[PDB]
């Protein structure tokens, strides 16, 4: 019993965290095999990050402008190539500590632990979900640029994220271990704003069934929905569209529970149009969505890692 | 800027978790130096449990009895020790993965990160709290018995619990890393009761300021609280009792702010009165009770906004 947003364990990732310092600037590091993985945004100051030239500010740096530094010990730069948004420094050692991993774009509505770190030392884990908006409510402080998101699957660390800046809101946004960012945002000093963000709809189903599973059976009623007339619903809720893939996907969890999914939607369409009512599903007054099907088929079942 | 419920870094503890078997029982040993933590239920059978015999039950196991397995390698018991719920397991070969280590008790309201593992294999970490009433809303399945909780500060990691038992209402309990239970409870399968749970009023007054520093202050008013009308108020709404030790606590972060701790009381005394309107502190719908003060002072910036 009990149901908590759990994280994946930080111990392979927290071996690969480097510190790298560029002049003023000092940020954290992914160091796997005989690289440094980085945001580019470490060659630049703050009047270099209004309209930044970052092939032309590369140029002119050379290897030992940039101090990597792993624990107590320094490392040696010997290359450095930039790939989209994130800086690749070769070093003269390979981690001894590298972990069987995998670069991964993940997409919205999907989880990720992520290990905050602060001049190369990790400080916290915790777990969160790509937002619709492709932003992330993370708890980032300055210097925790670098920090990376990942996902284990059997022995296997999957690196989907490297966090670059946080928005005027308190959101974040950062990229994949490519260089690529995640929405519409631009790694520099300008007006940039998180969209409007909805409510991950596959998620809070699963969150529904993880709470059935644990005992709560309140919101569940008789009645079932066709899934066109539960889109027509989420829709003026600020709720994701349902597709028959996400249906398909909550099968095992309807099998368990032994209620259909488009039986739970209408269980959730009646808390949308009515509320809570002063109870609680899971020790929430909010419907929680950043626990996707197979978060909660985890939890639910105990896969060790 | 952000606030997220965040976990230590489980890395460190990954590194001490091992599989102890003995018999038909299968549970998780906590490996530092040359020996094995973990329940002395391990020894009992589902018969043993209703009223065990402890003494009785280890004077007939020799070390053999026992098969400890470190990730593929099996470990060579050659002691057998017990300390009042947890048995200390001898073993030949030392941890070379052993971190810097203290065993600490700690007291109601104070957090720790959990690792739960099955058979010895980490799977997931979380933040949680000792709650008023001993007990903890974990997220545990069977086979996870053994699981440790512990705080790293600095580079020191303190152990502080060790899962033993999930009580009828979903909770959990578990002793301190010397055997020693935390609460009325024992390692017998009898009726036993999780108490009346109250809010943790120290850590909800820490979360509070939390907001006030993260920029939130729709919550706060002009009126202010003697410590006991405080108490009268909060007894009623099931709230810890607020001591003046607590009041002392919340010290720096009443600096910080500029809001008393009385203040603050009675901020939390409307809250607790009206509720919160459609409204939410730090994206929560609910008080947040699972924040210390320490906890706080941690994760936020000394920039009150
Ligand atoms: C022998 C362990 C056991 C137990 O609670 N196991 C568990 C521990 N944590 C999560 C669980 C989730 C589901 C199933 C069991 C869980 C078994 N139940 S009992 O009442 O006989 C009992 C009584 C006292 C003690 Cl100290 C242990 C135990
Ligand atoms: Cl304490």
């Amino acid at each position: 019993s009990g149901f908590r947003k759990m994280a994946f364990p930080s111990g392979k990732v927290e071996g690969c965290m480097v510190q790298v310092t560029c002049g003023t600037t000092t940020l954290n590091g992914l160091w796997l095999d005989d690289v440094v993985y980085c945001p580019r945004h470490v060659i630049c100051t703050s009047e270099d990050m209004l309209n930044p030239n970052y092939e032309d500010l590369l140029i002119r740096k050379s290897n030992h402008n940039f101090l990597v530094q792993a624990g107590n010990v320094q490392l040696r730069v010997i290359g450095h190539s930039m790939q989209n948004c994130v800086l690749k420094l070769k070093v003269d050692t390979a981690n001894p500590k590298t972990p069987k991993y995998k670069f991964v774009r993940i997409q919205p509505g999907q989880t990720f632990s992520v290990l905050a770190c602060y001049n190369g030392s990790p400080s916290g884990v915790y777990q969160c979900a790509m937002r619709p908006n492709f932003t992330i409510k993370g708890s980032f402080l300055n210097g925790s640029c670098g920090s990376v998101g990942f996902n284990i699957d059997y022995d296997c660390v999957s690196f989907c994220y490297m966090h670059h800046m946080e928005l005027p809101t308190g959101v974040h946004a950062g990229t994949d271990l490519e260089g690529n960012f995640y929405g519409p945002f631009v790694d520099r000093q300008t007006a940039q704003a998180a969209g409007t963000d909805t409510t991950i709809t596959v998620n809070v189903l699963a969150w529904l069934y993880a709470a059935v599973i644990n005992g709560d059976r309140w919101f569940l009623n008789r009645f079932t929905t066709t899934l066109n007339d539960f889109n027509l619903v989420a829709m003026k809720y600020n709720y994701e569209p349902l597709t028959q893939d996400h249906v398909d996907i909550l099968g095992p969890l309807s099998a368990q529970t032994g209620i259909a999914v488009l039986d739970m939607c209408a269980s959730l369409k009646e808390l949308l149009q009515n509320g809570m009512n002063g109870r609680t599903i899971l020790g929430s007054a909010l419907l929680e969505d950043e626990f996707t099907p197979f978060d909660v088929v985890r939890q639910c079942s105990g896969v060790t890692f």
